[PDB]
């Protein structure tokens, strides 16, 4: 099995939770957490600081048997567990999302880099949906990335191993149409998976209110229409994208963005297809 720590350890590497930002111990907040940078002698780690009692208490327990479970270099990897606390191998370089964004003067990432960690997202699907689970929160801030920039799948406090639910959870900016109403499928994964995709391709985020249109994933449609096209989306952060490439991760993002979820790839497609892109 796994490692398992003690509170009274962990409440130590922290300095006592002290919430304060690495500018001047938080280096960010994550759903249902705060993560704070963390130590075992030479070894930085990230603890999670869990903020409906009983279910936060499963979501925590989930993490804990997905992680336990599944590894893979593609996925982020538990440390340690536990008020309560997760304990994960510090990722260098933050989220994903962090990083299109160019968060706290960070370089932007070149479109080389982009199509590996794409690629590296798809792997890491591919490794959960061959082992039956479904994550439920795939977007560009659960995408983590070490220090070879090597894209790391995180949080499985909704993973799940063509079923209902009455508690309707995830990001509705990264959610599928069958998602939003009730739906528990692998592809609403594939679909999730397009609009990060698209983030990659044009380093805007899924969602923004002051924007138009404000959700990503209507840009598919104003290209489709012929209203705009995909050179008019492209990051311009980039030196290095070629037509080619760009106008083929854009061919998967729109497949795995169908409105019918029997008409999306399987993971293992999309994967196919970002490997014949490079
Ligand atoms: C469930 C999941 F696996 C748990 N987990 C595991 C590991 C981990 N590792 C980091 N490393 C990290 C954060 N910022 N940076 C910066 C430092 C400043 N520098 C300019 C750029 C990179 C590096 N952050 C995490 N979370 C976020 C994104 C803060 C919220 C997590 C995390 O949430």
């Amino acid at each position: 099995r796994f490692h398992s720590f003690s509170f009274y350890e962990l409440k130590n590497v922290t300095n006592n939770f002290d919430e304060r930002p690495i500018s001047v111990n938080k280096m960010g907040e994550g759903g249902f957490g705060v993560v704070y940078k963390g130590y075992v002698n030479n070894t930085t780690v990230a603890v999670k600081k869990l903020a409906t009692t009983e279910e936060l208490k499963q979501q925590f327990d989930q993490e804990i048997k997905v992680m336990a479970k599944c590894q893979h270099e593609n996925l982020v990897e538990l440390l340690g567990f536990s008020d309560l606390c997760l304990v994960y191998v510090y990722m260098p370089n933050g989220s994903l999302l962090d990083r299109l964004s160019c968060l706290d003067g960070t370089p932007p990432l070149s479109w080389h880099m982009r199509c590996k960690i794409a690629q590296g997202a798809a792997n890491g699907i591919n490794f959960l949906h061959e082992n039956h689970h479904i994550h439920r929160d795939i977007k560009s801030a659960n995408i983590l990335l070490d220090e070879a920039f090597t894209a790391k799948i995180s949080d499985f406090g909704l993973a799940r191993a063509t079923v209902m639910t009455s508690r309707i959870v995830g990001t509705t900016a990264y959610m599928a149409p069958e998602a939003l109403r009730g739906e528990i499928t692998p592809k609403s994964d594939i679909y999730s998976f397009g609009v990060v995709l698209l983030e990659i391709i044009t380093g805007l985020p899924a969602v923004d209110e002051h924007r138009e249109p404000q959700l990503l994933l209507d840009i598919k449609e104003e290209i489709e229409d012929e209203e705009k096209t995909i050179e008019d989306y492209i990051d311009k952060k980039m030196n290095d994208a070629d037509s080619t490439s760009v106008e083929a991760m854009y061919s998967v993002a729109s497949q795995c963005l169908h409105e019918k979820k029997n008409k999306r790839p399987d993971i293992k497609k999309v994967q196919q297809l970002l490997q014949e892109m490079t």
